[PDB]
């Protein structure tokens, strides 16, 4: 059976420090996507539960990216909030689908043009999104988006293994509060948890009609989830050591995202960055993953009237640098075709605000140079 608890110590705690780190992704991500913060958290919650126990590789966090988020943006103005549950649900099982039928190997052949275009498109994404932020600006944003990449930048040369983001938002928050400062807050975006997921059918799609709506979106969500996935694996194999089948993997994260769809919940995958921050932290075990998704909820429901007083400004900023960290590459002095590709992707993406669009072309594009190799 091989099945553990070894190093709780360690694991609990890794598990809570990138659950401090996971609660901001997921609100941000969720206002990114034009829904509620309780959609995104309880999304990394019954995630992070079911991949713990389901997954394949241990001590991976699966939550709640924008690498899922920025393809549900248009699917939640366009038929709602709710046809993304539909669409969650169905990826989950195109997922386990893909599982079942064990095609992870086959994940290689999607071209690193692609790929990167992908990272690059997604992260100025995330940078344009924190723009109508300012649109109606107040000088208390400027100076305290300001003030957050400051402290966020210039702290942690002084400070040790704990984050200049949480210090940002805190101090922040407490400013804001004490200062009583006129600045847009989180609960005006959306309302926060305040109970338990409760199991939620998709009562809001209809079958067929529904199907051909949302299978697109379903497909690109699995396929981008089952990449990620596989990455973040790969990354914490090379950190560490381990056979992972990363079949089982991208089958826990099907059960895990179709239970998601069906508890009111959004679209969620493997988390690099976080995954990187547990490892480093001593997280190593399932009990990692379970006890970040598990302290998550928890501290989210302890914090809630305080969480909704948080200023948009901090968790502005916290995007603002998380797009900076994903988007940065190999701007390279190659193959014209690839970079071609790249460049595609992204300024489709960015003129049409459709991340899905930039993929749908980086596949065609891909597809036609391959055609031309063959």
């Amino acid at each position: 059976q091989r099945e553990w608890f070894a190093n709780p110590r360690k694991d609990v705690l890794a598990g809570i420090v990138v659950a401090l780190a996971l609660i901001p992704e997921a609100i941000a991500f969720s206002i990114i996507a034009g829904v509620d913060p309780q959609v995104g958290l309880y999304a990394s919650f019954i995630i992070a539960l079911i991949t713990a126990f389901l997954g394949g590789r241990p001590g991976m966090i699966s939550a709640a990216t924008g690498a899922m988020a920025l393809l549900m943006t248009g699917l939640v103005k366009d038929h709602g909030i709710q046809y993304l549950f539909a669409a969650t649900v169905l990826t989950g099982v195109l997922q386990v689908v893909f599982g079942w039928a064990k095609l992870a190997r086959y994940l290689k052949f999607v071209p690193r043009s692609v790929m990167v275009g992908f990272v690059n498109a997604l992260a100025i994404l995330i940078f344009m999104a924190q723009l109508p932020q300012f649109v109606g600006a107040n000088w208390q944003m400027y100076a305290m988006v300001a003030a957050g990449l400051a402290i966020i930048y210039l702290l942690p040369l002084v400070f040790k293994a704990m984050p200049s983001a949480l210090v940002a938002i805190v101090v922040l928050t407490v400013v804001a509060v004490v200062t009583g400062a006129d600045v847009k807050t989180v609960g005006d975006m959306g309302t926060l948890p305040t109970a338990l997921p409760h199991f939620q059918f998709p009562q809001v799609p209809l079958t067929f009609e529904t199907l051909a709506i949302i299978f697109p979106v379903a497909l690109t969500l699995s396929l981008v989830g089952l990449l990620e996935s596989l990455l973040t694996a790969q990354l914490i194999d090379e950190r560490t050591d381990t056979t992972s089948d990363k079949n089982v993997e991208s089958r826990g994260q099907g059960v895990a995202n179709i239970v998601t769809g069906f508890f009111g919940g959004m679209a969620g995958c493997a988390m690099i960055g976080q995954s990187m921050i547990n490892v480093t932290s001593g997280g190593r075990g399932r009990l990692s993953t379970f006890v970040a998704g598990a302290f998550l909820m928890v501290l989210i429901l302890a914090l809630q009237p305080l969480l909704v007083q948080i200023p948009m400004a901090a968790l502005v900023a916290v995007m603002m640098v998380v797009a900076i960290s994903t988007f940065d590459w190999g701007s390279l002095r190659f193959p014209k075709g690839e970079t071609v590709v790249m460049l595609a992707t992204v300024a489709v993406t960015v003129f049409t605000h459709d991340l899905s669009l930039g993929v749908l072309i980086g596949v065609v594009l891909s597809a036609l140079f391959f055609a031309r190799k063959v």
